[PDB]
């Protein structure tokens, strides 16, 4: 038995893991799927969350409650990788392996905004399609909020998923933030902390929102201890290939 803590990306929520949580449990493991602040059915509203630590606070509540005797495996995807990073900085010893599936993997050597800068470098400005962006917070120093466009979701996140999974996410997706202006002010991670945590990576070769060539770039520039691939996972591998993410994760963790 291991304890997996599962962390969703932006605009999503704990619900994305609904297909993978049973699977890990039927193999005999403990699973936690967290909702981050203003995501899923978390009661907070976006415009009351201005920092990324505030956003990541329900993950941090989980990590503080890992008994002294225990460790967890973390799985994050997309923007979830950033929360994995804070978890890994603050509680390095409570994590046996941090697993990043088609996620940005922070590097103690750069500002926390660096994977975002590199994404703008490597991807076109129209990458998010019908998604839409607006400022919130103080007009004097603003946040950016985003909503996922229906086409963006169908073509570029859930394209190897059932229309059912696509429909559920339209019902459940909420405005998100990538916290860029706050992340630009956050303390960097260190190698003594963040950097002491074994890391794994799971490629999702068919992720059109985060192309594999760019996922491959985080492993080449930061490194990972283990690395797997899902030939047919899209951005939502946990929904499109839930049995393969399970298999990868038991491999990585055993
Ligand atoms: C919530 C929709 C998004 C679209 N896109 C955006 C933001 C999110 C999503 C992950 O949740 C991916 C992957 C990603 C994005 N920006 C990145 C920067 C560095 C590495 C990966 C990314």
């Amino acid at each position: 038995q291991k304890h997996f803590v599962l962390v969703h990306g932006g605009c999503l929520g704990a619900w994305i893991w609904y297909k993978l949580k049973p699977l890990l449990e039927s193999a005999g493991h403990k699973v936690t799927a967290v909702d981050l602040s203003a995501a899923g059915i978390n009661p907070r509203r976006l415009d009351e969350i201005h920092t990324f630590r505030d956003y990541s606070e329900p993950l941090m509540e989980v990590m503080a409650s890992i008994p002294p005797d225990e460790k967890v495996v973390l799985l994050g995807h997309s923007f979830g990788g950033m929360s994995l990073g804070l978890a890994m900085e603050t509680y390095p010893e409570k994590i046996s392996v941090a697993v990043f599936m088609s996620a940005m993997m922070p590097d103690p050597n750069h500002s926390l905004t660096y994977p975002f800068e590199k994404y703008n470098e490597k991807c076109p400005a129209d990458m998010m399609l019908d998604s839409q962006f607006s400022t919130y917070g103080n007009p004097e120093n603003p946040g950016m909020s985003m909503i996922l466009g229906p086409q963006f979701m169908a073509l570029k996140m859930f394209q190897n998923c059932s229309v059912e999974d696509l429909e559920l996410a339209k019902m459940l997706t909420r405005p998100g933030s990538l916290f860029f202006q706050d992340l630009a002010k956050a303390k960097k991670f260190s190698t003594e902390r963040y950097g002491s945590v074994k890391r794994a990576y799971i490629f999702c070769n068919e992720d059109k929102s985060f192309p594999v060539e760019f996922q491959k770039w985080f492993v080449e520039s930061v490194g990972a201890d283990k690395v797997k691939e899902i030939k047919e996972a899209d951005a939502m591998g946990m929904l499109s290939q839930p049995r393969e993410v399970c298999k990868c994760l038991l491999d990585i963790s055993d």
